[PDB]
């Protein structure tokens, strides 16, 4: 699986990348039940000019994770649930400037 | 709704750049009839001589788009149109060196 | 074709990233029929401490193909392994630091 994390240049600390990196690892290793040796996070930072909302300069969340098909709904609403929480309770942020998705990739589209 | 353009660094500048923002806000809202408030666009830049094309060092230009899924293939045409004559007049780029993708993302794979 | 390769900041030499995006390129159209004209390689770098494996900062290897459907597992296949052999032995990475997607997108989701 991969995780990977979207915000405005200065928005996190390197102790809340720590934070959100471990609680996002344990979170997927709960909810799929696999091993946290291939469970990857990664931040990305953009330049203050660089992020719109509603086509104004803004400073929204974006944390995309890209995990296995073959999973009900309720797993794949639980990781957003858990990942929209931890990163509201790390960073203080407000719900409407962060956006979570989980999408499916067939184990047949990936070489690990 | 969420727009993500890749260039090499020092192709958009920051008038470019909000001028591009409010263009694919716009051209979203009319076409899938969502309020501007989703509406999130990301610029990302690439450092020079790490973008090929052939095989050999380019500068091509990336919008890749995630949208509702649920809407004709009319209108994801009408966007994809919209914004590859947008960027190319902003820009002056070249046709064969500007990619503009708009997938289909499930209601339930996104949280905000 | 679009082919992303993320990586940590240093990871790739330039000659390394040249070396990469030829046998990409290379493979693709090996195993596809398209023209190289249409194939493009790029390369991201991740700041160190932004990028993590497990709960820890590590080094993982993220390349992502966006390819077009309509293509049999067979060649997506050979795409994977390929590109995985490659780019382990120009850099010497090892196989569990290194994860390697292929994905579809109809022909109608893009523009170029």
């Amino acid at each position: 699986p991969l995780y990977e994390c979207q915000t405005v240049k200065g928005t996190l600390s390197e102790r809340q990348r720590q934070s959100l990196a471990e609680s996002i690892t344990s979170i997927h290793t709960r909810e799929t039940g696999a091993p946290a040796s291939y469970v990857h996070v990664l931040f990305k930072e953009l330049e203050p000019g660089s992020a719109f909302t509603a086509g104004q300069v803004a400073t929204p969340a974006i944390i995309r994770g890209q995990i296995r098909a073959g999973r009900p709904q309720a797993t794949r609403h639980a990781i957003l649930r858990a990942i929209t929480d931890v990163y509201m309770a790390v960073t203080g942020a407000d719900a409407n400037a962060v956006v979570v998705a989980v999408v499916d990739i067939p184990a047949s589209w990936a070489m690990e």
